[PDB]
């Protein structure tokens, strides 16, 4: 049988240690979760789980499904779970939620993803048998995690940054080119905020007393000539660097919830059935150049729907860096018509990368422009730390 | 198409603070894999996905299944993942396994778990800002999650274990019963090990000195219900009646499952042996103050879907994280004497360990290898879960 | 038997709490006091025998921090070097250290200071050594955390000072208008003391990265009674009548406090200036949750050792740890309103701040400059210190 | 004016790092030494006027330990004390400012002593409290860091006091075995001393949960210059010539020094027993690279002052942190092998162990001892500082 995304919502992106600084992960998802069902109206029995993507879980709030589910009121026989695949855990939980929807075992389960990267903790693997010997080390859980993704043959010292340098020199990339995409994706964001078609996503979010609803990282006044002033993050290290904070995605924190559910069950309750999952891959990458993820999970997902890149009408790609997304741009050798279907209400630079909270973003976007549009294929695609990519195809209800 | 498990293992369960506590998570998972795949020998090209339950991840090791992938020495277009779903995240793995190689995704798959309870990490929410004002606290993710998994609304301060003395109190059961099972436990695990079963089921690890241990590490001998009644109940200082003591409690343990998930057809065309299959499973939602009777609605769940009752299930797996837990479970099955010749009958978490996110992949290798040594039909696993949940899956033999 | 007098007595300003002097260390400021100090009376570097620096939150940054101050600030190797901490009177105690060291004739001529980064103390842990896997592991703040242990396992105070403020609060039945208008009153003194431009004859500018600063930043010339009162006491939760706030204590601060010791005779062969000389002073010990009672005692035995009276001192400098506390000990002394025009003149920890270390140099600057403006005879230094004692001293005009 | 003499001398057992008093707290010891000290003096608690401790890693676990452990022996509310250091010779500092307060006719009686739990030394962090995101999170073991601040930032040693060492052994020429010998005559005397009954009065035995300990941890009888010889140079990896050990330095090491000083008619009138009276001190800086010959100028401020030279002294007490250091000052000293005869006769740093802070009370239990044992007349007591300092008292027989 189909498994249909219905009302897939977000709270606002805040900027790392900005707006919503005050707010946990859990209080974030809580927020969107309670909005969708305010949105659906439907009853919270309903629900047969909340799977949710979780990069930086700790025990503040183990298996967090279920902490946002009970802490959103929903009642104790709803179940819940956290998965980490990271930059592609949101997508992961719709998967997953698709697959046991799809196989009969649920008729509607909430798929989502939550990140709070102002609250990420610190921590120590030192501390509990001495430090005598080894010293004690205390890690940036944001840092270190993008450093030791790869595994110990594999280390990425310089982190994410590094590796989109890695496709920088490799693809050639102009530092202007970087820049040309960072602008380009804050135009769409903020064109896409005064249109007013993003009050559609978003769950306001209400801070201690006052009730956000825009996201904070968009700029309007960002110009190419503005970012040329700032200086490559690693060009210490590399006189040739060219990613910088300003063609670079964010850290940031968000949530993302939908409805993921059968065409007879989202009938049955009043939903709007707004895509169907049509098929998805995932593919390895080296950690290294993790940033081509993206090319070799699509190339799956789109043989096993049996399309091309031709038959899609609009794309999110994430975009971590600009680096790497013009990197993954080159090996699908698109033109500047293409850029005209791909993240066409923003992306990770201008909207930010709330990491587990990514994957249903794209996937709020991408439903919605498409039913507006009247499009009929859809692809969602990121790149993910640790080299790996992972893709899905949806098509409009 | 059906989903079959092929050669699950695992390596042997060290103590907390015990003999594998040089050992992270990855290297116990590694190990673990690498001993899958030498004894089922397919090409490492062949796995395309490695999906692993563990339950405090840090960031030593994010998305910890691809990271096993990788420190094993396997291709890097081999993805990987980390679920949690607390105890259950095992089979949790295992079941995901299944529904992406029964969708047609994917035709192999390594399903898992991993746990080094040794060596999780003390954390900080007050250090990125700084602690000027407030402080910095230092959270035990062993201590703190006990108290979390509920929520704001649903508050444990003593955790899983008050949780335990709850099910003793709302069904009348002795300390005595209580110690009476744990004491059944280990010597189920005593006799699996001079029988010689164990062997099949377990990766040998080797440690630096350098030996190679392949024998578990909590189950004793020499336990019996009088030793066991000398002991202090751990929360004896807040409650009279209080009868749950470490000697009829699972510890805190090390180890990693590993499995292979792949279609008939798939092991046929790569010699491979599968044991069960997944015919359903079922997950739950229960107080979090009474997670421990949550493999009461899961396995209906999970038998309902399959077209059973628990009369049609020959050999059963439970995790006992207490023992009052486990009796509660049993008592709301209307268990008898010879109910329990086929539930736990190569020991459980009392004995054995439970190396929280392996602990789905030990019973997984427990049920299929005796269901098969038995040439039984059906097998049932399944778990209480912090937070108050619980999953089930029934497996058929091949 | 020589007499001790005391030259040039000087300090930095004084930063707030992560304030202006934030990314300077202890050592930073005791480093720019000491090289203005030689600046300032041309005191040949060698002919300093000790840098005695009173330092209440030292760590292994700068292990004998007298030493090491006189290092960075350029000062032969050959000059001697300590740190001594007796709390809020450390700075105080350094002085009197120096005092006794020159009466006797094994010395001549030392510096003796202060120094205290507040900004800066360290947060610490003695669980992480040999690991926190049976008790657990707690990050301290060595502010925080020293003002509950002070006193020792027979005397603790978990509300720390602001607990022993509001015990003196309620003993001596002091109300929060009064402490609100000694504050109001102290912010006066200062932003006047410093309008009138006699804190620049203490202050040491201080070059921070690029400027240079020489005004105090904790004074406020905007204080008033009405805005006091807007203000909730800190501990407020724990007690609905407590009084101690942010605005009624004094501050947490940063700087550094540095003057010559040295005798009649030597100060007349450098052709030196003295300002006060050393009459008297006396120690005692308080019940630790009493602290701030501490000068009343510790005065009454450096009057006695003196022949004098209160009546016999034309100016005080009594910290204002607390306004409760100061209050209080001011009610033993029996004050008059009169007896404010010779109090704290040009304010105190209140309005000018308290970096710990530091503070004694800062009131014996004081006193020793204003008791040549009055042309005054005698002055007395005092300080209430956590774990409950007092110092005290009196300086006589030379 | 009046004199000040040194009464019952005593330490704990000295305890390796992480050995015997791992369990145990600077306060911890601190307590059993005083009381020790109170009980076989039988003194008032309430005839102690200051507790001065030379403490070396202070923490607020202990703020000003002095007063901390003066209340937690039990001692009066009303009894003051504080913390001092000057590294190495802080335990002798401690002595000499508690002789200069009762010879001013100040105080009749105070406690001098010193106190070190090296044990537990802190890790600290100066990174937590206005947050790590951009800078990151370090936390640091206090010993560790401690080897390269002492001497601040202008005159580096990255090998600290060890380094310090070889460029004293490289100078002075001094050989592998010539240290070795020393060692070996250090443990010799150590042992000795045991034997004789002689240390009996020296030490106050220290209990420990789960027994009293009376014995010190580091002397073994079996040194030979053969098994020294076996050990690897620390810092031969840079140094092709490297000398110093494990062997032969000075240790890690845990342990509380205590005396009373008073007057002459005080100790008459309280029935104690008057040792030695302090004839003079000296203090000295010398370049931090070149710590350990800080004795030989700070002995020659001290005999010059007292009239002496040092054919004068019957007894010298030199703390050896390392083989190659005392060897360097002996040398300097003119030293002729029947002046090792009256140098370090119960053992040194070496043998003994450096539980830094308690040094100096630990060479002053042995030296006025061993001054009345033998009928002799002066003492030398000296030790190098950290930080490049030196510190010598001269003591007399009374
Ligand atoms: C983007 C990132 C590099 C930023 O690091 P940062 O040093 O915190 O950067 P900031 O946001 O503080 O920006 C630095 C400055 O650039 C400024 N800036 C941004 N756009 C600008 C423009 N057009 N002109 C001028 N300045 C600009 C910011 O305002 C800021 O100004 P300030 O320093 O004056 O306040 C980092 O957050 C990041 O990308 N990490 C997360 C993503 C990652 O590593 N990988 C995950 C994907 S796999
Ligand atoms: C009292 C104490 C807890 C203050 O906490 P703090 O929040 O870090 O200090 P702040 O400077 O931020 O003051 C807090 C608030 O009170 C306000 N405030 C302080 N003094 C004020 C005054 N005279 N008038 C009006 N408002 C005042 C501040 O503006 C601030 O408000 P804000 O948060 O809106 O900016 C801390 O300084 C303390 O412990 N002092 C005692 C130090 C001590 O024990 N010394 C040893 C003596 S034994």
């Amino acid at each position: 049988r189909d498994a249909v995304i219905c009302e897939p919502v977000r709270t606002p992106i805040g900027r790392y240690g900005g707006m919503f600084r005050s707010l946990t992960a859990v209080d974030l998802g809580v927020t969107a979760l309670k909005g969708l069902l305010e949105r659906t109206g439907i009853a919270a029995d309903q629900v047969e789980d909340v799977i949710l993507g979780h990069c930086y879980p700790n025990s503040e709030a183990p298996a967090i499904g279920r902490v946002v589910a009970l802490d959103a009121g929903l009642p104790i026989t709803v179940p819940g779970m956290q998965v980490d695949r990271r930059c592609g855990s949101g997508l992961q939980a719709v998967i997953q939620a698709c697959l046991q929807v799809r196989s009969g075992d649920h008729d509607l389960v909430v798929a989502g993803g939550a990140e709070s990267m102002s609250n990420v903790a610190f921590y120590s693997t030192d501390m509990r048998w001495g430090g005598a010997r080894t010293g004690v080390q205390i890690h940036d859980g944001l840092a270190r995690g993008r450093t030791t993704a790869g595994g110990k043959f594999h280390p990425v010292p310089g982190g994410m940054l590094e590796t989109a340098e890695n496709l920088r020199r490799e693809y050639h990339i102009s530092r202007t080119e970087q820049d040309e995409l960072a602008v380009r994706s804050h135009q769409r964001a903020v064109a896409a905020q005064s249109e007013g078609v993003l009050a559609e996503e978003i769950i306001p979010v209400p801070v201690r007393e006052e009730t956000i609803s825009v996201d904070e990282h968009p700029r309007a006044d960002t110009t190419v000539e503005a970012l040329a002033k700032l200086k490559p993050v690693l060009l210490k290290q590399d006189p040739e660097a060219t990613v910088t904070a300003g063609n670079s995605s964010g850290q940031n924190d968000a949530a993302s919830m939908c409805i993921v559910t059968t065409p007879e069950k989202a009938a049955e309750l009043g939903l709007k059935p707004l895509v169907r999952l049509v098929s998805w891959g995932s593919a390895g990458v080296a950690p290294d150049l993790m940033g081509i993820g993206p090319v070799p999970a699509t190339e799956v997902a789109l043989a096993k729907a049996g399309l091309t890149l031709a038959d899609i009408d609009l794309i999110e790609l994430n975009e971590a860096f600009a680096a790497q997304a013009l990197a993954v741009m080159r090996e699908w050798k698109f033109g500047e018509a293409d850029h005209e279907r791909t993240n066409v209400r923003g992306s990770g630079i201008s909207l930010g990368h709330p990491v587990g909270a990514t994957g249903g973003r794209m996937l709020a976007t991408l439903a919605r422009e498409l039913h507006r549009r009247e499009a009929r294929y859809g692809l969602e695609t990121m790149c993910i730390g640790g080299g790996q990519g992972l893709a899905a195809v949806f098509e409009r209800v």
